[PDB]
């Protein structure tokens, strides 16, 4: 093996922030390395709606601002990550859990073209709302295994995924 030092790590590095802006992998969303091409919006009265899955995880809280529980409704590759990003929110601080302020969208809030019209985006925040976390949230989404990953704004963590 590799040797002694490269076993279960006792003292591991904490894992750096992302600062204001910065995008990872650091290149565009749409790439194929980062979250590839847009494949159009879903509506309601579509199809591609009904491969769409709800996320009904009692450690996530949420927002629902549009009380249709439509943020709620993801492809499986986005339950997937943000379910991963749930237990490690809780684990790095106690008492607070993972927050989406905003998933699927049906109302055109995000440009002409966006992964959020497709249950492939999500906003995130701490539920303590302490926007002095987001940094290390948006970290903790890297490490969860989000396709790509924007500290988009003071406010909010935009992460999203690569289709299916
Ligand atoms: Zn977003």
């Amino acid at each position: 093996g590799p040797g002694r030092g490269f076993g279960k790590r006792r003292h591991p590095k904490k894992l750096t922030p992302l600062a204001y802006k910065q995008f990872i992998p650091n290149v565009a969303e749409k790439t194929l390395g980062a979250s590839g091409r847009y494949e159009g919006k879903i509506s309601r009265n579509s199809e591609r709606f009904k491969e769409l899955t709800p996320n009904y995880n009692p450690d996530i809280i949420f927002k629902d601002e549009e009380n249709t529980g439509a943020d709620r409704l993801m492809t499986q590759r986005c339950k997937d990550k943000l379910n991963a990003l749930a237990i490690s929110v809780m684990n790095q601080w106690p008492g607070v859990k993972l927050r989406v302020t905003e998933g699927w969208d049906e109302d055109g809030h995000h440009s002409e073209e966006s992964l959020h019209y497709e249950g492939r985006a999500v906003d995130i925040t701490t539920s303590d709302r302490d926007r002095s976390k987001y940094g290390m949230l948006a970290r903790l989404a890297v490490e969860a295994g989000f396709d790509w990953v924007y500290y988009e704004s003071k406010a909010h963590i935009h992460c999203s995924v690569k289709a299916e």
